[PDB]
């Protein structure tokens, strides 16, 4: 008789960026070769993360969970754009637990996984734009600000389209990601005097 | 015999906007059907408008200035982008004179014309953008601002490409034209609660 519960393999470095879809996989096997279902929890309490999702595809099918072909459970979601990140950046995580049943009613003991989440600017590193030559460095014209925003946008296609690029009177660039975290580019790397570069 | 000066017809409403090229036409006619040349001046003195230019095409040719086909002098230019604008718009203008003469040497009197100039916002009237909903009216997100600018821009292709559209925390829209004059769109015609 089967008295042995399923065995679960967890990903070791799950990192998510606010507002951006992420995914990761659990791998599960059982000596019977069949896994019935799983439970995501907070150590036996409600999961408490309605944005976390996973497919029950191929659950409880003979052969779905062998050593050669493990049950691969795809977990995905989006950490909310405005999920709180406290002063200590490393507190930004959720520790949760997973267990699985086999077809014989053996349930594994909860093991932990940790979902770390960070601000979008941690993901993004803006390349400097091609220099925009201006008439007065301490007072850019509207067309000069537009050229800057265009140049920055052009130099960083990997940056999200929903990120907003602003430009100050002296050409300082602020890039504000959808989660309101920011990057900055100093004026002396964005604009130069036209008449001097003659 | 020709002892009669040519007749000059000036445009009644010449209105230019800073930084933007304008054009207008004088129409000139003479008995003889020929106009020799014209002169633009400040009531006889130098014109003092180096940014103004006019075409001397077909001057002093027989039949260039008849009542059926008058001499049409094309005038064009650009009023300087930073031309000072008096609080009293009545002084926001250049008053000048034109005279013309025929091949007989009959010179017309100095006829007045006036080039009024204005800030770029006097020309542009932005249409309302497609309404954009936001999660919080008093505090728009980066994405919601991006969509606002895009919506304003979309509904106003007439605005110069060089103009800059900014959006504030509450969705108030500011359009700043190349001459640094501005238009404003209030949040009521821009944003709403989702
Ligand atoms: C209830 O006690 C929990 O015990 C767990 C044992 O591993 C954890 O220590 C847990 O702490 C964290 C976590 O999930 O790891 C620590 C995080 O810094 C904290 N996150 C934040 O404050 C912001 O993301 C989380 C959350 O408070 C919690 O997971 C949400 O339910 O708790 C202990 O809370
Ligand atoms: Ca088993
Ligand atoms: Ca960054
Ligand atoms: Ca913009
Ligand atoms: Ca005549
Ligand atoms: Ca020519
Ligand atoms: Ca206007
Ligand atoms: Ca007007
Ligand atoms: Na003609």
């Amino acid at each position: 008789t089967d008295t042995t519960p399923p065995t679960i393999t967890v990903p070791s470095d799950i990192i998510a960026y606010r507002g951006e879809e992420f995914e990761f996989y659990f791998e599960i096997t059982d000596d019977s070769g069949q896994v019935k279902n799983i439970e995501l929890s907070t150590f036996g309490k409600p999961l408490g993360l309605n944005w976390l999702e996973y497919s029950e595809d191929n659950f409880n099918v003979p052969g779905n969970a062998t050593s050669d072909n493990p049950l691969r459970v795809r977990v995905h979601g989006t950490v909310p754009l405005n999920e709180p990140i406290p002063a200590d950046k490393n507190r930004a995580q959720f520790t949760r637990t997973i267990r699985a049943w086999d077809a014989a009613g053996n349930v594994s003991s909860n093991i932990t996984f940790v979902i770390k989440y960070r601000a979008q600017t941690d993901k993004y590193n803006p390349a400097d734009p091609t220099i925009t030559y201006v008439d007065r460095l301490s007072s850019l014209s509207p067309s000069e600000k537009n050229a800057v925003e265009a140049a920055v946008r052009a130099a960083n296609p990997q940056i999200p389209a929903a990120a907003r690029i602003t430009v100050s009177a002296n050409g300082t660039v602020t890039i504000t990601y959808p989660d309101s975290s920011t990057d900055t580019i100093t004026a002396n790397r964005v604009v130069k005097d036209l008449a001097s570069s003659r």
